[PDB]
Parts: structure tokens; sequence; C-alpha cells
């Protein structure tokens, strides 16, 4: 009722929720070599698409300290090409590879399994949606 | 149908939420020189505990690939202490220092200054509150 048990609340279960999904992610990311935040990084990348390190750090919310090593990874894995830009070599261009592009779709269902996990009904993930959505703005 | 649809917008809106919330504490823990995850670990340890870095990996959803440098910055920032007990020398015990249990108090006002932001009512509070209640307890 105070603010600060609610808050209390607040922290605790966005913290354990956002987690406990993290988790379920990892564990079908692994046999793909994947990571869930390389998960993020590629379902953000549009396909035809050519971007900025800057502009896909702003997209995804990661810094470059983070988003940098994380590229050379899934660089190394052939699913994203790092290309230095022609007058200044510091600057990178970033998109998807073939394969890529391919391993996005099998990607793609790991969304339904991670969160039919947590058995709750189509009410019951709207109600959730609908808070965060508010939330969120 | 919509389980694809659900998921996809369930996905994006806690990782957003989670975003914009660890932003907002980033902020102010930086008088404290606290990371995110430095104030998660100091308020998980309570006050006269001592615990597994197995145990305190499973309560925070960290490995030791993540907790054992933290562990050892808060140790040399004097909040935590490593102890063996006795009884079992194997198992190598984390608790709090008596200045780690200390700035917990002014660490404790941040999440009311956090939440306090977004500007929602206590009715959509108390409804977010028992809505994540209901997710997270079949794990």
């Amino acid at each position: 009722g105070s603010h600060m048990y609610l808050s209390k609340q607040l922290e605790f279960l966005f913290y354990v929720s956002s987690k406990e999904i993290i988790k379920k992610y990892t564990n079908y990311l692994k046999e793909y070599d994947l990571t869930y935040t390389g998960y993020i990084v590629l379902m953000a990348i549009e396909n035809d698409e050519k971007l900025n390190i800057k502009k896909l750090g702003e997209r995804v919310f990661l810094d470059s300290g983070t988003l940098t090593p994380l590229l050379k990874k899934l660089e190394k894995k052939d699913y994203v090409v790092r290309t230095r830009e022609e007058k200044d070599e510091r600057n990178l261009q970033i998109s998807l590879t073939e394969q890529g592009k391919a391993i996005k779709s099998p990607l793609a269902e790991i969304s339904v399994k991670v969160f039919n996990e947590f058995n709750i009904s189509e009410r019951e993930a709207s109600d959730i949606i609908n808070n965060l959505r508010n939330f969120v703005s």
C-alpha cells in the first residue's frame, strides 16, 4: 500500500520474471551456439538490412561495450557480416549472412515454446501484455 | 490462435521493461559506485547469512562466470567476505561484512524512486504484481 512495499514487490517480480524467461531461452538456444542476447540481435536485424553498430545498439538497448564482442562471436559463427566502410575503416556496417537469414525462423519458433512453459491462459497473457504496455508508456 | 502473436508481445515487453527498469536503477546507483547486479547481490544476502556461490547464484540467477568477478569486486570494497566453515571446509561460504550490511540502508530507498517514475496507480501496480506473481509461481 505504501509505495515502498509495492516497489519492493515490483522489483522482485520483474527481476525473477525476466530471469526465468531468459533461463528458458538460454536452454533452447544452447544447441544453436547462441546466447539470449545473440538471439535478440539476430532477430532485430531485418534481413535485407544494413545498419550501423550504433543504430543496432539503440534498437536493442545495448552499448558498444556489449555489442562489439557479441558481433565478433556472431561473425565467427557466420550469422552476421561485419564490413568496414571504405573511407572510415573504424566505422562498421552490420548485416545478416545467408545462414544468419536462414536460422531466423527456426529461432522464431522459440518464443512460443518458452512462454507455453509458463502455462498461462490467453486471457492472463493479454492482461500481462496490457499491464506491461501501459507500464512501458 | 494468437499463441505466436502473444508470445512475441510478451518477449518484447518483458525485454523492454527490464531495460527501462535497469536504466533507472543504474542512474541512482552511480552515487554509490555500484552496478545494478552489485545492488541485486547485496540486497539478496540477508544481513546475518552465510551461503554458497552455487546457492547465491540460484537466488539471483547468476552463474560463477559472472558472480565470481562480482564477489571479488564487492570483497575488495569490503561489503562481503568469503569463509569456510570448520565443519566442512569444502563449502566456501559468502557473507556480508559490517559496512556491507550498513549501506543496504540508503540503497533500500532506491526502488520506490525508480518505480514512481513510471507513474502508475496503486491499482495498476497491484494488478501488475498479482499478474507477475501468478506467472512466476509455476517456475
